[PDB]
């Protein structure tokens, strides 16, 4: 009922106005503003019905309420603020939101204009999670931000650095027992870090990496007791990984003893092992891992990793485990120099080159799978041709996915390792390689082809100069092998 | 098995020794001390059986372990510490403790010598209630202190100021959600304040009063959700009351706006009302309440209290409510001067002296009850005489209790009020009093007698000089009434 | 040279622009922004000449620079900021400022618009007084604010609460050795409190009173070593006094143990005694001193004050000393009730009413002086009439000043004291009074007249209702005396 | 006067006792303890004469005073404490101390027993350098510790970690202006770090390295204004250097961006350049510099250093400058691998191997000097033989000093560099070397000899295993050169 709705908003806006006036005017007592406050509370509650029709979100904007509500977030009393937050949550709830086409956009825009996020942060900075009500408020705020994020992610960057990111770190860092709020915070932080480098940089600046390490480290020598705790842990790990997609952060991770903590996680063999592995991989990946690569060997990483290379936890699937391990190995071979490189190579000569044997075993495994996949793909293509279905970029994407699933990346890594290993002028290794290859009649040629293919697509999101360099380097392995 | 037990202690003490040695010696790695730690943990666990025979608490003292265990509270790693704490708890548990006669005393003495409490405090000061294990540790420590307190309360004073009291305040003050630990802390603090003035003084010094007020004030505009929360609230109130038994603390309470907070609690009419009333009473009681008395009237206390005097919450029993109200009134009449006294008196002239009528109604009610009680007592005495049972001090105590239950104190207060009221040179009041008295044929004489009796026993725990003064003052009321 | 000047501003504004651009663009190195910074520094220095012609302050506003400069206060590097501050100081310097008529107004307005003060505060909040350069910056900022204050004091209120006031308190409170900066801060704070109640309230809120007490208390048991230290002390005292002109602050002073500290200062007899006296007077003055009055007697103030009443430090002049003492006495007589009033009165009965004798001595002294002054005034009036000079409000003001100097206020106070004293139903006092009066043939009548006059002008800056009440009260003294 | 002296100590000890008693007993007022305090103060002052005869330091120990005085450091009031400190200073003053043989030892022992240092630290932790008196106290304490350190340096280790070291860092870190106290602190800290590894480790643990860097960095972009500031800077540098003698600290220095800060100091060319150079050298020296070596090249250290290698600041002497530069180069050649090694080598091929030319120039310079020195030494030896003076270890030490002064170390470094350079399989370099050598007829042989000599004495303070390894390595250079 549209006229009625309109009337109702004015019902609040005046109340909103007058009660402010009351606050301003008569000297500071309960009685002279007090009864206003109850009125305010109840109107807000009533308005919670308003979220059923977002066809009517052209309204709230319309004259006065948007700014007024925002202004109310700083109210001298928490119960107004929390009510406001609640309203926003109901009002902002995506799941009831995503129907309305104009209704969504305007409100969000208004919020952005009013720098809603900053106000929310400010409000938070005065809450007290001892008081159940207040605690609910925090949760509500978090929910609201999640909702906003889902609708329009361009505000993520200014949302963080409106102080939100700094608040999140503080809440994580707080020596409080685990509760839903912490989990929510973790979730939000993770979301904030999805594909956004500015946010990552901000986190790095704020000593966020240190915080992440510390929070994580609990699960080194303990083990989440619940789905909730576990979920939180996972979120944290994800956040860390996201942060690591950025070079500056490699160094921060290094400084914060990230490498040591992940190696301890591996040694411990608790649940965090898989995540730790992933983190390690992320730390080491490109040129920008070199220092991390070198340090890993220094802290005896080789002793932790090669057992994992050799046998994969009876108990994340096996492929993933293999993928990460091999990835790490590849990284090490790319980047390592001096004594650490020598150390690495030595692990390919013990014990009668058993690791080379392992590598070749792996290669055959992956190769067979790849072949199978390839055949299937070919068949599909043929079928498409028969049916006159044109193969476009979506089709190619789909095909790529299949290959990925079969293990393309792992295979590529293996091939790379093999190439680098046979370029070490260590006869024993080379002989073992070639011996093994013809002996079962797979061929150098296949390996070469694979290498070439890998080179072709290397470096997806980086300077063209880089790509050509890397490709060239990889090709150079083929000369002496 | 006693020899076996002996053997077992050495099994630990060496382990305790050697592992320290290990820690000292080989540069700081996991492996060189690490495996020791598991051994240490397990031995401690095993020892937890030892608490079945306290006939064997002459042992642990005996050679080495007591000091060693204490030293272990500061171990570089929390898991040792927590284990130790657990052991202590099992070891110290009263309920399994109070059988052994020598066994109890020695261990406790040893602990005292080693200033166990300080060490515990230190340990606490490095815990992290984010980690469930650590949180358990805190609880365990609290339990241990409770146990110790129950056995030998002479250590309370040095227990507090071994930093324990300061720690407790901090934990209460912490803006964390409510959990068992908070409740435990509250309980412990309350216990610490039982009949011990040094502790109270310490609390006052530490801004403890402020802390207590702040924690309390939540329940002004909210209302405990659980038995646990409610219990905590009650504990807090008790602590506050205990603190208030000491003059210096009156002033701190005043400064901290205690009076205002309790008046708001009264006005609010939530659960905290009864407790608030009690607190108010405690604030106002003697000469040392004068300032509080005067301030109460200043913040319009009279408006809050006289309604409670007039009608007692339909919904602590009625007698208690009446007792506290009348007590407050008595205090006010004793202490109030200047304009506030005038204000107070005015409340006895409206509306046609309705409050005097109320007072006389109350007096008759209490008087009848007292008479009934007295008759019963007389009967009992007679019976005793018949049976040849000699009435001793226990008997008199018992009799006193009966009188207390019937309402002696309230009656006394009422009488005092009546006397002071009729000494105000306000004819209207006096006429109302005397009119009422003969009209129903109870008598001035009875009232006088009551007053005399009150005077007789006044000031239980205070200077003899004071008592004689107060008594004299009270008698002086009888001249002109 | 006006065109040249114009050219010069553009010379900066571009540099200002481009260097920001540089900062924005090339990844964070010295070299790529670094050389810009030197250019920036030097241009600013050059501009320092610009403050010779404020006839050219219509310019800087004109296009770009005002906002740009403000924006530069938050520069990532302190040396820019400090340069900017320096420029502002040179640019804002009153003494070279107050000539230009339009030139002044526009710049100041611009600054206000840009909320210069907030920016300055922010800048301060990142300084480091270890570094001499930075320390100079603080001083410069202080100077600038002083300058601004002198020109347009309407910004004082938002200047404070732009955080400036809070910063000042922090700097005062800092446990650093005494230096010019502290002195400057003190000066500024004092200025801020001149005739501005909002500022006072803010100070009160911020625990400013406590800070002031603490800083002051050093000079209880020590004694400024330099004119600078002494000056600072004086400033602090002034600030305190200013704060005390506001009722809420009475209570804060009370709570902070201000009364105790001033009484200790009196007892100590160091330099701070005069200031302490003044502070005490300010605490006690009106109805709103009642509580302070009562507390003073409680902490044995009477023992400290009556010696000062009796003999005035051989060593602020004597009149001032007398004025303050008598003022305090008057306040006490106005406000005191109960036991404290009795105590006060007792000091007028010892020793054979020697204090009454003292009072009458004082009265005659002041009276003679007043008479002398009055005669002079009359003569002046006569002369004016002869010369045909019309007596207007300025003339009356001038005359009032003369009377004030002669001691009107003190005399009035004395008279008030006498009246209140003779209304105590203490025959001894009354007899002493009247005995003394006729014995030297001055007269009740004169005293009465004086009282009337006092009543006439009482309560200058307060509700008309209040004034009539107070006047009435004062008149009431005349009935029984 | 010995009996008199004895009497005097009792005069205090009772006063010391009784005043404590007074404090204990009568409720907390000025008057009841107050007058005691003045007595206490004056006796202490009087005792200050006692430091003229340390022949009488068998006394103060003797019965009571030592512990009493210590206990007085925690007195409820700073003026007692400061007096005590003053007494200690006078009492402990070395320069008046070092005569007495028994008198010194006993007092110091007593102090140690009473853990004087901890008490002093505690006292400090409650001071307030705003108050001139208090500030003097700090200085006095510092002086006392210096004195104690000079007499018996075995207490340094427990002196630090009695919290003294942590206090020192805090005081350095304090954002206060520069004053004598800071300088004193710097001096003390430096002393504490003289040849004591435990202290260094403690400093490292406490984030001391970070503190040192931060304090230092001021002088990157500024320049001490006074001898005092300069002195402080020097002290800081020394401390840093001392810290760097320990491997763990290399890593802390690295993490704290020490390398970057020293390179900026070099680039800046302010006074701190020499110190920075030294620091760099210390960071890079042995195997334990490898990481630092590698990082230095990463932050473009090569660009900063090789100019210094090439021409030595027109403006520490030239030899020292050369010594440090060459040292750094040597370190780099020892430790560098991978790409950084390549980079380093490239600097020996530009521009037509000008750096090789430079190196050979340097070598000849140093060689001539060495030869001169050697001749002198020979002459001296001959003279000794003639005179029948037996050459012992002192003589050899003396001779070594001469060689050091002439530049042995620098020469050795140069030789090492030459050897490593000619082992790079870079023909151009080798040809340049050998070309140059015979061309002026100095000889490979000499160089070889020098190398051998260097190897002989290498690794002074380290494992014998290490020494043999290093020596072997150095010899290995001689094969291919």
């Amino acid at each position: 009922d549209e006229s009625s709705v309109k009337k109702m908003i004015l019902t609040f806006e005046k109340r909103s106005y007058k009660n402010q006036e009351l606050r301003i005017k008569f000297p500071d007592n309960p009685e002279k503003f007090m009864e206003s406050e109850l009125d305010l509370n109840d109107i807000i509650q009533e308005m919670h019905v308003v979220a059923t029709m977002p066809d009517l979100y052209h309204l709230l904007v319309e004259l006065n309420a948007v700014q007024s509500l925002l202004g109310l977030l700083g109210h001298d009393n928490t119960d107004v603020s929390i009510a406001v937050v609640d309203l926003l949550q109901e009002l902002t709830d995506i799941d009831t939101l995503h129907e309305s086409e104009e209704g969504a956009e305007v409100l969000i825009d208004a919020l952005v204009d009013g720098q809603v996020v900053a106000l929310l942060v400010q409000n938070l900075e005065r809450l007290d999670e001892s008081v159940k009500e207040e605690a609910d408020g925090v949760h509500n705020t978090l929910a609201i931000v999640e909702n906003m994020a889902e609708f329009r992610p361009e505000m993520c960057t200014e949302g963080a650095q409106q102080g939100l990111l700094q608040w999140l770190l503080k809440r994580l860092k707080a020596k409080m027992p685990f509760d839903a709020n912490k989990l929510y915070c973790s979730e939000v932080l993770a979301i904030l870090l999805q594909d956004n480098d500015e946010n990552r940089e901000l986190l790095g600046e704020l000593d966020g990496i240190d915080v992440l390490l510390q929070q994580l480290s609990v699960f080194k020598r303990h083990n989440p007791s619940t789905a909730e705790e576990q979920e939180m842990m996972e979120n944290l790990f994800d956040s860390l990984c996201s942060c690591l997609m950025l070079s500056s952060n490699r160094e921060r991770f290094l400084k914060g003893e990230g490498l040591q903590l992940m190696n301890l996680m591996l040694r411990e063999k608790k649940i965090s092992r898989s995540s730790a592995l992933k983190v390690l991989d992320h730390a080491m990946i490109g040129p920008e891992g070199t220092d991390n690569c070198h340090k890993f060997v220094d802290i005896l990483g080789l002793r932790t990793i090669f057992p994992l290379f050799m046998k994969s936890p009876r108990k994340t699937t096996e492929k993933e485990h293999e993928e990460h391990v091999c990835s790490i190995l590849a990284s090490l071979l790319r980047n390592l120099r001096g004594q650490q490189r020598t150390r690495l190579l030595n692990k390919f000569t013990e014990n009668d080159s058993e690791k080379v044997d392992r590598l070749m075993e792996l290669h055959f495994k992956y190769l067979g799978a790849m072949q199978v996949a390839d055949k299937k793909i070919e068949g599909e293509k043929h079928d498409m041709v028969r049916r006159g279905e044109i193969i476009d970029n979506d089709t190619e994407e789909e095909f790529y996915l299949r290959r990925l699933d079969a293990g393309l990346f792992v295979l590529q890594h293996i091939c790379y390792i093999m190439a680098e290993i046979c370029n070490a002028n260590v006869p024993q290794i080379r002989q073992r390689v070639h011996q093994i290859l013809n002996m079962r009649g797979s061929s150098i040629k296949i390996v070469r082809h694979i290498i070439k293919e890998y080179a072709e697509n290397i470096g997806d999101g980086r300077s063209p100069e880089f790509r050509e360099n890397e490709q060239k380097r990889i090709l150079g392995l083929l000369e002496n092998f």
